[PDB]
């Protein structure tokens, strides 16, 4: 059993716990009282390696070998502030090559106020994947949490 520590961080009320619990428990949970736990390990065959993730859902570092930087893509602000969590993570390991993914959740609701090819953008310029999820229907979640494991294995 191979070990991934990841770390979940970003805004307030982006997604954070939902994509965790989502990854967790399979379920969606319309609210996650103040006082939830954030740490959660998991076992799960990646590409045919038994893995056992740490995962710390962060409050919207220095142990973490890769982060999910989330926004939720209703919310501009939280967009923006992934700069600040970028800035953080670069300062933390002294280094601009981190494993790292890019998360725009919330991907179920409509009229979006920040574009797939705004965050696709922001991406690139991290040289980090950008992908989009919902904790409420699953979609991308193991996509994100698989892929940060694959850019850790790359590094
Ligand atoms: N429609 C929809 N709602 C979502 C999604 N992800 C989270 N939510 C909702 O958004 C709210 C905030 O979710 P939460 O997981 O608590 O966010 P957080 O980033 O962990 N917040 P905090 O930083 O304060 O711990 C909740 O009402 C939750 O149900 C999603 O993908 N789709
Ligand atoms: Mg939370």
């Amino acid at each position: 059993m191979t070990e991934y520590k990841l770390v979940v961080v970003g805004a307030g009320g982006v997604g954070k716990s939902a994509l965790t619990i989502q990854l967790i428990q399979n379920h969606f949970v319309d609210e996650y009282d103040p006082s939830i736990e954030d740490s959660y390990r998991k076992q799960v065959v990646i590409d045919g390696e038994t893995c056992l993730l740490d995962i710390l859902d962060t409050a919207g570092m220095r142990t973490g070998e890769g982060f999910l930087c989330v926004f939720a893509i209703n919310n501009t602000k939280s967009f923006e502030d992934i700069h600040q969590y970028r800035e953080q993570i670069k300062r933390v390991k002294d280094s601009d090559d981190v494993p790292m993914v890019l998360v725009g959740n919330k991907c179920d609701l409509a009229a979006r106020t920040v574009e797939s090819r705004q965050a696709q953008d922001l991406a690139r310029s991290y040289g980090i994947p950008y992908i989009e999820t919902s904790a409420k229907t699953r979609q991308g979640v193991e996509d994100a949490f698989y892929t940060l494991v694959r850019e850790i294995r790359q590094h």
